[PDB]
């Protein structure tokens, strides 16, 4: 009765504030916070936190000397001094369990704007969905965690333990934002990141390596092409080589504890290609930006050695590459895989919070995408939960988030905070 | 003999003026007259022609309504109103045969500047060679044609017939600059273009078609790669299809009366590639700029239909393309092949000039590259000769011209003009 009344009041608070929440998310989605362009979104979030009475700490990857940590990933052409993190702290003298709530506010490129059916940064709301780049992955989740805490406040309460609310860059490229919050000093008894898991807990997740191949060739006139080579055709040779390696890796994936019975869990992608200068000249250069997954039994340095070996073996079978060996650039992720070890108390609390919010059991799922919980649990021994709202089209056209999923997910997170941290009268 | 005397005075004249010729050529090479950026080079040439007493006509592709000609080729992103031609005319009441001397002053992109051993637009001279983009192809030949006429003047003569000296853009991409000189009204009893043929007459030359393939595909999270498709992988499928088609075309090439015994005379090249947005997103787009040659019995229209069919056939067999057909864009050349039929009087005169200058018989060769002689002969019935100096590396790193060759070729052209046009004493 005591317990049901507090729950029914948080539910009330979440509904009361929900119209504001959707507006809040729309504003976020309208920030085109692609890589390198996140500062305005973070400035806004900082002021939003200030408005709610949090102590606010904003700092860059350079402020914590990011490259000094062995798990920091290389930053390619992006200046670490411009890559901004925001951590809001509600301090407390309470006896409950402290919590980190974290989400990323970087979003992946929208792609060809003409292929979206509603514009990617307008945040059009339609038939109970909001369409936008970042709406699902993961600004929706970010709105859910902030408003979970607003709901507790609206209901007349405050968490009975220290809480940090973290908004980070670089999740989609390195993970260095998440890592920097830990380098900066922030700890808690648990961490929850509301990636768009469709109301599931991510039980295990792959890691990943980003790498760029820079290929040369011997340019000649097309008329004399046999006397030269093409860097673009040689790049294609390497793509085929990496595809074969990836098939070999997936044949071995059956030995993995968690992903053993999943079909082709290791994914290889050539995401960006550029090369050549002239339709009637042999291409002298070609660059490929790639990604390769790794499983729970692998480390990134093992996967990097494997990548180097695959490339070394493939250079020998191409004439242009025997005279012009391709350069390998570590261009981003060197990311650990992670497991949410079953049987933890944090998961028990989320199970009960989920039950109350969705009137269903909490399902666990595998993920062939990376997420930032890995830093919290692998590197800092913090129980970490990846769990969030439902939507469609991450990294795709017409990415969209289910607004009723979001309401329920916001409630679930609020209920989680209440049990995990405990409540006190505001 | 009297003809031997005139030849010796022309030999002396070319030698006297050669240091000036080299400085003139260096200045030309120092103009980075890549496509769209040729106007300063043309403004300088116009003035150099005015300084020599020629009547000078400069006009753009727009000024002749280029697109109105059936042999005009598409201009892609390049504004015809800014593509400048220069035609210098030396009128005569003489009874000799009139002559066009023509060269292109557009140069192909230099490619990775760090892979040149001497910078591409510095025109360094070392060990009897000049290194530079355009030095061989074909600013060298332009200097030769200009200084051949300067030698005739130095020796105390003028050509005894009308001469037009033409410098044009667009040879490396469409041929529209050459065609515009003819649409403007310029005619003569013969035309000579000093492409760097290594002191050979080009007997026959391929045509060519430029085309761009614009792919789509369905972008997803690499994590769910199989859910979607890669536009990059689909572009590769098309490249393979065009390579197979080119193979079939070369199988049929045995029936060409000029190229029938050449191995692989038809060349396919993918010169430029761009695609995708993100290492961890499936590529939604990919664009390829290509070139395909065609042989002397083929027409550009027929080649174009063949390219369209090859593409149509290949769309069927790719998943992403089966639902997202790639678009073909005509991107430049729609260039006729050409033949310099043997037995012509112009060739006889060139043969004599060549023997006098080089003490060697004139060899004739086949070319697997297009040149602008096609318009003069095919479209306007003007006997046209492609013949010029020796170098190395057209469209390649460290393009260079042999200065001893340049000097002798300049004499050869002077001797050709003297006999073709006749000479009168100043
Ligand atoms: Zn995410
Ligand atoms: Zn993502
Ligand atoms: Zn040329
Ligand atoms: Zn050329």
């Amino acid at each position: 009765t005591k317990s049901d009344a507090i729950t029914q009041s948080l539910r009330a608070a979440v509904d009361r504030n929900f119209n504001d929440q959707v507006a809040f998310l729309q504003r976020m989605v309208q920030f085109r916070s692609v890589r390198g362009e996140e500062a305005p979104q973070q400035e806004w979030l900082a002021q939003q936190f200030a408005d709610r009475g949090y102590k606010v700490d904003t700092f860059s990857l350079a402020d914590v000397d990011i490259a000094s940590h062995p798990k920091a990933a290389p930053m390619d052409t992006i200046d670490p001094a411009g890559s901004m993190q925001v951590v809001a702290t509600a301090d407390s003298d309470g006896k409950g369990r402290s919590l980190i709530l974290q989400g990323h506010i970087d979003v992946v490129p929208e792609g060809p704007v003409d292929l979206w059916s509603d514009p990617p940064y307008e945040a059009k709301v339609r038939d109970g969905w909001m369409i936008g780049r970042g709406a699902q992955d993961m600004k929706g989740g970010v709105s859910a965690m902030i408003f979970a805490l607003d709901a507790i406040r609206t209901a007349g309460y405050a968490p009975d333990a220290r809480v940090h609310v973290q908004t980070v860059t670089e999740e989609e490229s390195t993970g260095n934002g998440a890592l920097s919050t830990l380098m900066r000093g922030y700890r808690a008894d648990a961490c929850l990141i509301p990636e768009p898991t469709g109301h599931t807990l991510t039980r295990a997740q792959v890691g990943a390596v980003w790498f760029r191949l820079r290929v040369r060739g011997t340019p000649v006139h097309v008329a004399y092409s046999e006397t030269g080579t093409s860097a673009i055709l040689s790049a294609m040779h390497l793509i085929r080589a990496f595809e074969e390696y990836t098939k070999e890796l997936n044949a071995q994936a059956v030995r993995d504890p968690w992903f053993g019975q999943v079909k082709n869990p290791i994914k290889f992608n050539v995401g960006i290609i550029k090369g050549g200068d002239w339709a009637s000249s042999t291409a002298a250069w070609c660059e490929l930006d790639c990604r390769l997954g790794l499983l729970t039994g692998d480390t990134p340095q093992e996967a990097m050695r494997g990548i180097e070996k695959c490339l070394a073996d493939a250079q020998a079978t191409d004439s242009f590459l025997s005279e012009n060996p391709a350069e390998l650039v570590w261009s981003g992720f060197q990311a650990d895989p992670a497991v949410c070890e079953p049987g933890g108390v944090a998961e028990d609390v989320l199970t009960a919070a989920h039950k109350a919010a969705f009137n269903a059991p909490l399902d666990a799922r595998l993920s062939t995408a990376v997420n930032d919980t890995r830093y919290y649990s692998v590197d800092y021994g913090i129980p970490a939960l990846c769990y969030g709202p439902y939507g469609q089209g991450p990294h795709a056209f017409d990415e969209r988030i289910d607004l009723e999923s979001l309401r329920k997910t916001t409630l679930s997170i609020a209920l989680f905070v209440a049990e995990w941290c405990g409540l006190r009268k505001l």
